[PDB]
């Protein structure tokens, strides 16, 4: 069985708005998001070691529910979330797998975005 999920509810700077109404909505439709929409279904995949290797696991599905529960304080405790996902994929995929090869195509896109934020 899958671990559960990361807490997406903690319990709204213009930062923290454009991560998710701007960052995430595009890298969410971008073709190569599919894989990181929601956590690694290491049970389905058939992968028994993936939560051996990745012990803070993160995608972002759960970047979504953590902007819209206003989770993060601030810009870049979030941002650190998608470091953690795609130094993820790194740490677990081999390079130049097309994954990997995915993955960076999906990080540089997203220090564009961040590269012009409020
Ligand atoms: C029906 O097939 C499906 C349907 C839905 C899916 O997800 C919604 C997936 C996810 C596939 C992967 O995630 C995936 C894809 C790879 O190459 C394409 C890969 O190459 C080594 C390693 C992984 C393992 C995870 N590694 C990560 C996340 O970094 C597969
Ligand atoms: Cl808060």
């Amino acid at each position: 069985t899958n671990p559960p999920p990361p807490e997406t509810s903690n319990p709204q700077t213009n930062q923290l708005q454009y991560l998710l109404r701007v960052v995430l909505k595009t890298l969410w439709k971008h073709q190569f998001a599919w894989p990181f929409q929601q956590p690694v279904d290491a049970v389905k995949l058939n992968l028994p070691d993936y939560y051996k290797i990745i012990k803070t696991p993160m995608d972002m599905g759960t970047i979504k529910k953590r902007l819209e529960n206003n989770y993060y304080w601030n810009a870049q405790e979030c941002i650190q979330d998608f470091n953690t996902m795609f130094t993820n994929c790194y740490i677990y995929n081999k390079p130049g797998d097309d994954i990997v090869l995915m993955a960076e195509a999906l990080e540089k896109l997203f220090l564009q975005k961040i590269n012009e934020l409020p």
